[PDB]
């Protein structure tokens, strides 16, 4: 009856280019979905070394693991046992842009996402390309209903070597792969968020990386 328990595993394959770099990765983790916190052990199986800092493919490896509190109904737990899908277009203010669709399914018992990213423009002597990141900034993504799916709105800063940031900005449209009529869709809400690298091996070649993600009204008083 309840398919999505206190505990979850995942697989994970995802295959894409950047600039003009092909490259395949794999990962395979576990996470508490009502807790909202998630660990991926992720290898790049082809094409590695990475010409790129690793952190411009970070967003790409699970919007199951959201604490849905204050029961705001929750999109992506609904959806099973048939899944969902999201597609993102992520824009850097210094050029380069990175789209991204992916697939969630649910299988045995375990999650399994297929990912395809697909990245160009990003300036060669870019912080990107010089490999010059340290990971993200928390955020805090805005969802509201859109077509019978889900939007997502986000600014996320990169840190730089050197103290600065690089800005990003990411557009998301996520889709029920059930039918809306068995969906209860949540009003406009925020979740916070926080994407974190914990190991890295043989120039990011292998990466754990967590993430702790709490949905949330805005808490604030109103006055209408």
């Amino acid at each position: 009856s309840a398919l999505i328990t206190e505990n979850m595993h995942m697989k994970l394959y995802m295959e894409g280019t950047v600039n003009n770099h092909h490259f395949k990765c794999t990962s395979e983790g576990e996470g508490k979905p009502y807790e909202g916190t998630q660990t991926m052990r992720i290898k790049v199986v082809e094409g590695g070394p990475l010409p790129f800092a690793f952190d411009i493919l970070a967003t790409s490896f699970s919007k199951t693991f959201i604490n849905h509190t204050q029961g705001i109904p929750d999109f992506f737990k609904q959806s099973f046992p048939e899944g969902f899908t999201w597609e993102r277009v992520t824009t850097y203010e210094d050029g380069g842009v990175l789209t991204a669709t992916q697939d969630t399914s649910l299988q045995d018992g375990c999650l399994i996402y297929n990912v395809k990213i697909r990245g160009v423009n990003f300036p060669s002597n870019g912080p990107v390309m010089q490999k010059k990141t340290l990971g993200w900034e928390a955020c805090t993504e805005m969802l509201y209903p859109a077509d019978g799916g889900l939007e997502g709105r986000s600014d996320m800063a990169l840190k730089l070597v050197g103290g600065g940031h690089l800005i990003c900005n990411l557009k998301t449209t996520y889709r029920s792969k059930k039918p809306a009529k068995n969906l209860k869709m949540p009003g406009v809400y925020y979740v916070d968020r926080r994407l974190e690298r914990i190991k890295e091996a043989d120039k990011e070649t292998y990466v754990e990386q967590h993430e702790v993600a709490v949905a949330r009204y805005c808490d604030l008083p109103s006055k209408l």
